[PDB]
């Protein structure tokens, strides 16, 4: 077992404990609907299985297949929270989910590219889609909370802030590592791509679910 | 000049004449707002330039064309569906983004070494495309039911035409060198010249003349 494998196995253990936690919470719901629990549970399982694949073995192909599914589901969870006590705006949800899939596919195309100028344009394409996500979660998604209580609005702000900080991390780590400028080697890059998603997948959903449970009482 | 190059140049001239026509119509608009003309003009210009580049993976620029023109085509279709009502921009964005997923999936599929990987990405693109088809036939179609039956009937003809052509793309892809290889690159190129002509000039021609005739 090499270092990358070990980091991946640790991440797999992390996902496993978070999903069990979310499962445990789902059994004593405290006013939180089951669909929120189930998505919160599915995210780390999907990511867990993708990382397990890498642990058993372009580099880290499975990382993209993880993101293909987990990142729109994370936006779904964020969107459910913003609209917790109102009608769910499904086309807004759909907008955010699909735009986020463009970010990931752009990243993958970028990483599959042999010419540097092409690689970076696809990266920029990914960043642009990501900027639309950030505009989306800070403006129209955020305005949905204004018709609801300030407890919910405050919870959202905390969640969207935590969400934003972590998500900005991905394009940065991508571009400083072997896929981009090569300022860091693959093993350190893998390490950051374990630490960052643990907080995005377990950390975020943990704050989401506990926030919603305390808000209900 | 070889055969594909000639086909791409004929396509360029096709795009050029379509773009001039729509520009000409915009000067006597008949109640059709300028933004609909401008998108109708932009589509074949973008496509023409991508094909011009090709005339001067195989056919990369074909995807870069699609990256832009297919969501713009969905923008036009949407504007038509909501011609005499408030624009549902989140519905528009959903269709536009989902359509970009179709194209990026298509490209990733075409970039894939392993066959099983190629085909899964193809399937993913087909799934996103199925969601587009559901979108244009259901929530987008429902927008027309609040408006006049003349508009509703026009949309019905337009969405049918739109749907028929768009189904051709995943077919032409899979039967050519990117898929099963039932047809060579030259014939594949020929189809990828015919189909877009009808999707870009044909559809916008029917959209614009349909809306103008509806207003009188
Ligand atoms: C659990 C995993 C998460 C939340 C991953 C998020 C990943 C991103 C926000 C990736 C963004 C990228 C760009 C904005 C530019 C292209 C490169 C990507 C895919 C790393
Ligand atoms: C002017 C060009 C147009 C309207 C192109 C449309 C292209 C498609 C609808 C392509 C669809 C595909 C799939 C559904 C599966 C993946 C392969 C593609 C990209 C050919």
């Amino acid at each position: 077992m090499n270092l990358e494998s070990l980091l991946h196995w640790i991440y797999v253990a992390g996902m496993t404990i978070g999903a069990l936690h979310f499962w445990s919470l789902s059994r004593n719901p405290r006013g939180v609907p089951q669909y929120e629990y189930l998505v919160a549970m599915f995210i780390p399982i999907w990511s867990g299985l993708a990382y397990m694949a890498m642990a058993i073995d372009i580099a880290h192909y499975a990382r993209y297949i993880d993101w293909m599914v987990t990142t729109p589901l994370l936006l779904l969870s964020l969107s459910w929270t913003a609209m917790q006590f109102i009608k769910k705006d499904w086309t807004l949800i759909g907008f955010l989910m699909s735009t986020q899939i463009v970010v990931i596919t752009s990243g993958l195309i970028a990483d599959l590219s042999e010419r540097d100028w092409v690689r970076y344009l696809w990266y920029i394409c990914g960043v642009c889609a990501f900027l639309i996500i950030l505009w989306g979660i800070w403006n129209p998604l955020r305005a949905k909370t204004r018709t609801q209580s300030s407890e919910l609005a405050n919870l959202y702000d905390k969640l969207v802030t935590y969400f934003t900080v972590l998500w900005i991390g991905y394009p940065i780590v991508w571009i400083i590592g072997p896929s981009g400028f090569g300022w860091i080697n693959q093993t350190i890059d893998t390490f950051l791509f374990c630490l960052l998603p643990f907080f995005s997948k377990v950390g975020f959903s943990f704050l989401e679910l506990h926030g919603l449970r305390n808000l209900n009482d």
